[PDB]
């Protein structure tokens, strides 16, 4: 079969349907791909309503037998059932575009993709990644592109490519679980590939949270690239997760006595992240990584209180730049911009 629709559920009556339709309505023979169901112990009669597709879909379904609390487990289940040559996993709240496997299809033959990206778009106001949808390319890296600010797996993979290397879904870390599942998928894609032509994906405590990007951190810097294309991987993903995680103002925001406990887990994360990293990185977060690094809020705090009230101790404006100290007798930190 070509493709493995991959569907974990659990209380998914309310929509489930919507998405099924989805994939009964397909221009592209059933007889190609195969919806895998596996559900996390719905009570609910969610495989009741996907029962009901089982002489129009060729269809699998399991059950676990008790929640797992995530899709993680659900997924790796159907992951290791599917027989199709690609894989995509989908959410039970979601459904996909008419030509949505007529036009993957179509697009995998001519350039044998690993890992396809198919364009996003929020439904009833819903954000979606957009800055690597602007164009069709066949060919994409980690570096060239902004494929590093999706990591959600609602993309297409080669099955081979997820079983060969052994790349599944953390079952027992429940926070941002399928950023290590699309990063190791990255890392050992030899093509990538994205396709916008229209829109096909339609979308509707902190130590396990650091635990999952400090396995990040250890999974680039031991893949089989080149030493500086490894720094510069981990520099670009340091930079999305500096931006748009949890990490981002989190001394502002997280009540001051649980703060000891994010800047612990935060500093394992970053004491994987060699010094020399640092360098590449955006300029701004140089400061936070060193603090980080040291495991200290106290200068962690400064600076982000510093950003964000335009505050500095002392601070030179060369090149049009900031070179800041946060505080007396720390470091100056330069090209802050």
């Amino acid at each position: 079969m070509k493709f493995s629709v991959i569907v974990p559920t659990y209380n998914s009556e309310k929509y489930i349907t919507e998405l099924l339709n989805s994939l009964a309505k397909q221009d592209f023979p059933k007889t190609e791909f195969e919806v895998v169901v596996v559900d996390d112990c719905s009570t609910d009669q969610t495989l009741q309503i996907v029962e009901k597709y089982r002489n129009k879909l060729n269809l699998k379904v399991s059950q676990l037998e008790t929640n797992s609390g995530g899709p993680g487990k659900p997924r790796n289940v159907a992951l290791k059932q599917a027989e199709g040559e690609f894989v995509l996993f989908v959410d039970s709240d979601d459904y996909i575009n008419k030509e949505t496997l007529k036009d993957a299809a179509a697009f995998i033959d001519e350039h044998h993709s690993d890992v396809l990206l198919i364009k996003m778009k929020g439904v009833n106001g819903r954000g979606v990644p957009q800055s690597m949808f602007k164009e069709t390319a066949p060919e994409v890296t980690l570096l060239n592109s902004r494929i590093i600010y999706t990591l959600s797996p609602t993309k297409i993979y080669r099955t081979a490519l997820l079983k060969d290397n052994d790349i599944y879904f953390p079952e027992e870390l429940k926070s941002a679980e399928d950023q290590l599942f699309t990063m190791k998928a990255y890392l050992n894609a030899n093509r990538i590939s994205v396709l916008s032509d229209k829109a096909y994906y339609y979308a509707t405590s902190p130590e396990d949270f650091y635990e999952v990007m400090r396995l990040i951190a250890v999974e680039i810097l031991n893949a089989d690239l080149e030493e500086a294309h490894k720094d510069q991987i981990l520099a670009e993903f340091l930079n999305r997760h500096f931006s748009f995680s949890r990490t981002n103002g989190f001394s502002l925001k997280v009540k001051l006595e649980e703060q000891p406990q994010w800047i612990n887990a935060l500093g394992d994360f970053i004491q994987a992240v060699p010094e020399r990293v640092d360098a590449l990185v955006m300029s701004k977060l140089r400061p936070l990584l060193h603090y980080a690094r040291a495991k200290d809020i106290d200068n962690y705090r400064t600076v982000e209180e510093s950003y964000r009230q335009g505050q500095y101790y002392r601070f030179d404006i060369v090149d049009g730049k900031l070179n800041i100290q946060f505080n007396e007798g720390e470091p100056y930190f330069e090209g802050i911009d």
